[PDB]
């Protein structure tokens, strides 16, 4: 992609809303140009797809955790952790990162409750679980993923 | 919001490109009352926006990291850190936390040096900052923030 | 409960032992009234019980501590050990909690060998018991947790 | 005081709602000698008090922490930052230990938001505090400091 | 014993090799009572015995140690652990402590080798040792456990 | 010194009221060679004296405590920090280690409020202390420093 | 050897390519002693060997890591572990330590998948690990061990 | 460079006084090609330069060491610690990381004397340095950075 995908991709990061028009007016080129641009974009895969932005509030997702696993080590045992957390509801982030923690692991829900019942418990029982140590987020100073051109 | 809504949002947070009649269709309701509802919950701020979700690999956002920093304790510096956090380029995630670290914060840069550059350096200038411990992330096993209704 | 259970609730939590008369002259209802609020709160579970606050000094409960529990993690292992943790004579209170320790326990005794044959030595005889780390407390700047409404 | 002092406090210690004739038909004594020692041993000082236990869920009290805190060592920090912490609405425990820590405080308040308003902040911006890290209670297995006879 | 054992035995503490005469001299009490009392000290164990104290820089023992060591809990685990450290050659100390870690060892050694083959291959052999963690002291700023009047 | 001298030693360090006469029994060697070796040993500083055993318990001394210390870094903090350490009632052993401590004291005395008194307020007003963390010990499972030679 | 193979070996860990003329003319010697030194040196093991000192940016050796590893007790554990540890590619250096962990590792490689394939993904599969913590190194101030004589 | 670089500098990571013949004979090619070709390399400062590889045991470097510093945060104090680290003698490898330490240090001196004077009380004094963290080397398992094709 040239600088030219660049301004549109950053745009459609933040609203992906806008008219062929308005974007291709504030670019300054020709809206069949652009159209085929994304098009393109969309089917090397740059462009993965379009969602609704969902206030979590909204939803009463008020209870935000940021979890560190250790796993047991051997076998294959990394891999299927990894796997294993991240098909878990609520869960939508499973990283595996070089420190004294093997995952990390970004979950959302309503309550205590519905944390305990759904993700600790869980987790707590699976085999390759060496130790959880869950920090709970009481504010969310930025959350845009979305935001990848900066 | 009912029943519907959330079938609504649960396919919007998903795809938000379906046409009103592919959802009217697949929800088996007119589709002019799910316009009605859609915008409905737009006013309200449930769906604050539409992006278009972008690769990171598309474009070599290589280096990512989690980085927890430690505060200086103190009259407003943890509002005031957690804002200097926020506004460096690269940084999509600040989250204020109960544990031993005061705030997480998730970040993205193509290279080491980028990342040094524009986030280590930066940070480390930051008064109200006493420490901070970066994990690289060697794979995202997932990241789909995008999905709050499981 | 209204704004009047709270007032009563919150002269009862501190002393128990004030006649109806005092405590009816005192938030300006009539004694019948108070009675039957009262009547109502227990049977509704609000008030559990009176208990006699006895001081611990008195009974030479010189060995305070706060113990940390680590839990081997699987099967049902958490909730089998904080049952056991329960049930040590000595140990008034045990806590499942968020962070770096699966469990805290407040337990007092006499001396430091009751604390090490009552107590010690049975938690490291524990199966689901991965690892303890006692904290000693030298003061008790402040003990009441009778006080619910502040 | 004696053995049958002891039986008195075992049984106050649970209930300090039973009549003089129940408790000492049960220790087998005089009811005037029962009501002489129960006198004797609040004028000792062994019996500080009654008060009514109170279900904290009763009250919504559902945001419950144990926080350890860290004190700048010199002068007569420690001494000062006990009181300062023991005066937070909500707290009701604070502990001076000896380990990597030099405060246990046990706290509770109806949600997240009054936590961090009522005592997170307040602690963050007393001059005396080094650090602080708070371990979220989610479940209670047991809190009887009430009993202090096993 | 009176505050005149005291005394003695700040003297013998220090210097056992005090004639009678110079020792009676100096408390300003008979010889023979002095022996008296000395002689009580011992059949009642308050004095267990007499050693030399010897440099151990003259005995070219330069690796000094002190060691944590966590066992794994379980069984007897602790009781059989302490003991087959307090056999080690080198080792004149073992302490069971409340902390994060069970035993702590001091021994002290020639060498750097002899530290390796006498005492950390041994230890690191034996079954209810879960981890140790050794502290290399450079400088012994004071050692006088002889000292316990002060 | 020779391996003569070490025999000597062995048995000096255990039992230094032996006669010459046993010694020179058990080491077979003339009585006269044995005292010039012994006045030789002492006047070379390899026997820097000899001391009563006196056994703490008789004493009372059941607060037993080992401190880690960390100083504050920079100018002349660490030799300043140990000397006060070290001139302490109650402290006996002060060693500058290599790990994530700067001191290990080693400690003794009768009671927690002598200890908090006598060690504990004294070291928090220590400038150049930056934190200390105390283990308590439960047991003395051996403290035998006065054998050098094994 | 004397002073003067000291300043031969001053030279040559520096620059291994100098003739014997400017050498000899250096240190003032003949240039037959140098030569018979330095054979010599290398006789004795002094020497060992001559290296061309590599740039690893030249071989794109970008990700450059310092891996703590702790070994299951027991066994041969460590012996075992350690050399596994040092055939790894990519590894140059392995050394037991006193602390916290067993091994500290250092290892280079061209990039994180190259590092996740030949080292972590093996070291996890390692019996004898316990756990490992990795380090990345982001920016070498300094790495000259050919210096040791300074 | 090619594929024929990588066999030569391969060679000369191990053994630098090989003469071109055993080379060129060894890779099959001329011996004036090789000869340009390792010219050419060092031109590009490939090849930095050739070094004698000296035993450290010869020199009597027995105290090695790997330090952890943690610096004081704020204004140029990273770049400023980094360098100050690198002048000390014995020291010949430092290392800005990701991590809880900000910097590892590899050192080695002939005692542990030297290595407190040179070293320790040096670092202890330097300004931007919060903490250091010295774990010491009991055994070298491996120490060939000069191997960098594997
Ligand atoms: N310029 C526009 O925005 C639309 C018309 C233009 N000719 C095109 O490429 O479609
Ligand atoms: N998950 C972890 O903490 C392990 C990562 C660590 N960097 C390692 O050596 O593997
Ligand atoms: N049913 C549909 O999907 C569209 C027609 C329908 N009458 C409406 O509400 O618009
Ligand atoms: N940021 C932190 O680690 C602080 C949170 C911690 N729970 C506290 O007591 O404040
Ligand atoms: N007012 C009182 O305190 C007692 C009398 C009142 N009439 C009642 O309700 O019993
Ligand atoms: N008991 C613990 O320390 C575990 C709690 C921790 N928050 C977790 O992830 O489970
Ligand atoms: N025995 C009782 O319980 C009450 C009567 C008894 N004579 C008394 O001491 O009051
Ligand atoms: N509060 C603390 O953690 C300090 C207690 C610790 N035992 C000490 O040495 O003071
Ligand atoms: N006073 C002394 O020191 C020795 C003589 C004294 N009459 C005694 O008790 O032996
Ligand atoms: N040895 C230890 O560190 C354990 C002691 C710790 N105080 C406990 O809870 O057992
Ligand atoms: N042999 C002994 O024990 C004493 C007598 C011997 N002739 C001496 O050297 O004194
Ligand atoms: N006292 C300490 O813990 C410091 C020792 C540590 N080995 C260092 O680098 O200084
Ligand atoms: N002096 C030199 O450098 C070479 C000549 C000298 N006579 C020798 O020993 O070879
Ligand atoms: N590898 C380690 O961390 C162990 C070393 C530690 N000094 C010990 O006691 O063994
Ligand atoms: N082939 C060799 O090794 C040397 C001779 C060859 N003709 C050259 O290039 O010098
Ligand atoms: N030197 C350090 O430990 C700091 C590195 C750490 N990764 C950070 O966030 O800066
Ligand atoms: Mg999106
Ligand atoms: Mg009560
Ligand atoms: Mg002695
Ligand atoms: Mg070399």
């Amino acid at each position: 992609m040239d600088e030219i995908d660049l301004r549109i991709l950053k745009i459609l990061q933040y609203n992906a809303k806008y008219s062929l028009d308005e974007i291709a007016r504030e670019i300054r080129i020709p809206k069949s140009t652009l159209s085929y641009r994304i098009k393109k974009l969309e089917k090397d895969g740059v462009i993965k797809g379009y969602y609704a932005y969902i206030n979590p509030a909204s939803l009463n997702l008020d209870y935000i955790v940021i979890t560190s696993v250790k796993a047991k080590y051997g076998k294959n045992a990394h891999v299927e952790l990894g796997n294993k957390l991240a098909q878990i509801p609520g869960v939508w982030g499973v990283y595996f990162v070089l420190g004294d923690n093997d995952f990390i692991v970004m979950a959302r829900y309503k309550t205590r409750e519905e944390f305990m019942e759904k993700f600790l418990e869980r987790v707590m029982s699976i085999p390759e679980v060496e130790r959880t140590s869950t920090q709970v987020v009481v504010k969310i100073i930025k959350e845009s993923p979305n935001i990848v051109i900066f």
